[PDB]
């Protein structure tokens, strides 16, 4: 009982288990012995090496505190735990305004620090976020993804009368249907896909009318309809998306990304400032994870519409294929300890 | 005693002053015996045919009332009255969210329709607002230029411990730098223009530093100094003017654009959600009027600084020419009645 698995990416597309010794959390931080952990893009994208090396992957993750560091309350080891993967140093510009998610020394774990694909993770004390006994363990791995959709949505303001586009029906863009129907009641949630079985799965998570843009452009079948968005969202992100959102907008309306395209969107000023549009930009999140465990304590939302697979962390290489392979039919992927 | 004199732009490159019938309002209307008009870019932009008629021109305008149409309370004939350009239709999106300036249906006075630059106007009722007696003539005609800033700085919410860059020093950003510091008591205003003269009236208006990059970039003068904005407005507009400011931008900053370039403007999004800034754009004014006579009645800005130069309304065409020639010793135009 001194050692532990982790998995790790040494390089673009080396990945091994490796063995390391369990972890000892200093002042302010915790031990969390891992119970489940999620698959993200971003993981494949390290993985892939699209982008600092070895690097344990992984920030999305629940599990139980099995110990804690000096300063930190001894009755908090035994509580069930969602990690936001979030670390900010808490005195920067940004944090001063209640914006970690772009903390001048930001560290994401699983990212920029090892995370949670590993049999036990120290972190933080103040990321560890306990979870009422109600809400299942795969709805607890779940709140990271949650918290982007509420991040995003703290940036768009939905109100129940507007008429919302969400671009792309992937895990991201359903977290955020789920957000706009189950928590801002908004009546009119539009989505915009190119495949035909995730814009199914749109509908399931709430959506009221998914629209395959893979042949018609969307500004032909909104003209039909007379729709024109007060709120949209890029949950798709290729650089093109925002010049067309802004013709699609209506006047007054806001515009919420989330790409990280190094490629040039290219955009006309006119069709902007001649609409008063408002664009917003959607980073992780600023400490979401309180509000999101309070909307599946209310039932708010419905992770058990988005998790398709569960796989044992050991068969990670496997998982993390299925997942970048199978556009239909997959949706998140899950790893068990 | 029938008949009036307007300023009438028949079409590109051709202006006019016409006789015409002093006009009667309608239901709803007031006729305003105009005092002050002011030159705005727009109106050269009419002008000059930059819109690929005829219209008289001016949407910047101060006078008294002297007829009321129906429904309106005969007691305003007499009022000192400067009139809100924006007409708007009032119950379609834009409107029902009080931001009028964009209505699908707006037309601006002296742009979309008849305005100013004219002996007698006709305007909505509701359009002309009452100047407080302390308040003087040419302080008046001065509150839409100072409505565009209010509306601005609306998005932006300036706080004092904002670290603010405005680019431009031309009337428009003139106006900018006197309400972030007198309204707003931001302590740290910085504004760039490529002419020397220009800065130094920033200076005089109240901007703490001023610099021409017209040589240097921003890029080099902001990192000597390690100075990262919090807030950006571009009131200069050059459409190469955002992909700049998203790169000087701290972490969680956020942008104001006021620009109507027709020609493309290239950002990538890896630098504006890798920051997650917000970037807001300004049309108008969402009824900013009164809250700019609330800053007149309280001494928060200062007009006399940016007028420097009157001419009698029959002398519209020098004192346009001279409003686009001559940048270094002409700020804000005025025409009188
Ligand atoms: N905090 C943030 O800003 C975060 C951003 N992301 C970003 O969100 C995006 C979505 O993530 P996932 O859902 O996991 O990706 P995904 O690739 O599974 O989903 C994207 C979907 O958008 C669709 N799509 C692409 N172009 C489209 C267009 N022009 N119109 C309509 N649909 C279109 C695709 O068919 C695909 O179904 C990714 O680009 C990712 O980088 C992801 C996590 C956090
Ligand atoms: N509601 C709105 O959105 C309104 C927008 N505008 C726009 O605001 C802009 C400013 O109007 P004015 O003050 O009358 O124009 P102006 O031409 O008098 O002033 C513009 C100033 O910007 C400077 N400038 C140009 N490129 C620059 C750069 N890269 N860096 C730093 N400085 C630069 C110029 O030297 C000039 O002094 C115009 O483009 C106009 O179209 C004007 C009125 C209302
Ligand atoms: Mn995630
Ligand atoms: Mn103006
Ligand atoms: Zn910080
Ligand atoms: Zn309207």
């Amino acid at each position: 009982g001194s050692h532990m698995k982790s998995i790790l990416i040494e390089k673009p597309n080396q990945l091994s288990i490796i063995e390391r010794e369990i972890p000892t959390p200093s002042a302010g931080e915790v031990r969390v012995k891992v119970k489940l952990a999620g698959i993200c893009g971003s993981d494949s994208h390290i993985y892939r090496g699209h982008n600092k090396y070895p690097r344990v992957i992984g920030h999305e993750f629940f599990g139980v505190i099995d110990a804690v560091g000096e300063g930190v309350e001894s009755a908090r080891v035994g509580e069930r735990v969602a990690v936001d993967p979030v670390v900010s140093c808490g005195h920067c510009y940004p944090c001063s305004i209640g914006k970690p998610n772009v903390c001048t020394t930001l560290a994401v774990l699983g990212v920029h620090a090892d995370g949670g694909f590993s049999e036990y993770a120290v972190v933080p004390a103040k990321n560890a976020w306990k979870i009422p006994e109600a809400v299942a363990d795969q709805y607890a791995v779940m709140i990271e993804p949650f918290t982007i959709a509420a991040n995003v949505t703290g940036h768009g303001q939905p109100t129940e009368n507007d008429t919302v586009l969400v671009y792309g029906a992937g895990p991201i863009g359903l977290t955020i249907v789920q957000v706009l129907k189950g928590v801002y009641n908004v009546k009119n949630v539009i989505v915009a896909d190119r495949i035909d079985e995730r814009l199914e799965k749109a509908k399931e998570s709430g959506a009221d009318w998914a629209i395959n843009n893979s042949q018609t452009p969307l500004g032909e079948s909104f003209a039909e309809k007379g729709i024109k968005p007060t709120l949209i969202i890029d949950a798709a992100c290729h650089p093109s998306i925002l010049k067309e959102a802004v013709t699609l907008a209506s006047p007054a309306a806001r515009i919420v990304l989330m790409g990280f395209s190094s490629e040039p969107s290219e955009v006309i000023q006119q069709g902007i400032t001649g609409k008063e549009l408002s664009i917003f930009s959607s980073r992780l999140n600023a400490n979401k994870f309180p509000v999101v465990i309070d909307w599946l304590s209310k039932g708010l939302i419905k992770p058990e519409k988005l998790i398709t697979h569960t796989f044992d962390f050991q068969h990670v290489a496997d998982a993390i294929s299925l997942f970048e392979l199978d556009q239909k039919h997959c949706c998140k992927v899950l790893l068990t300890f």
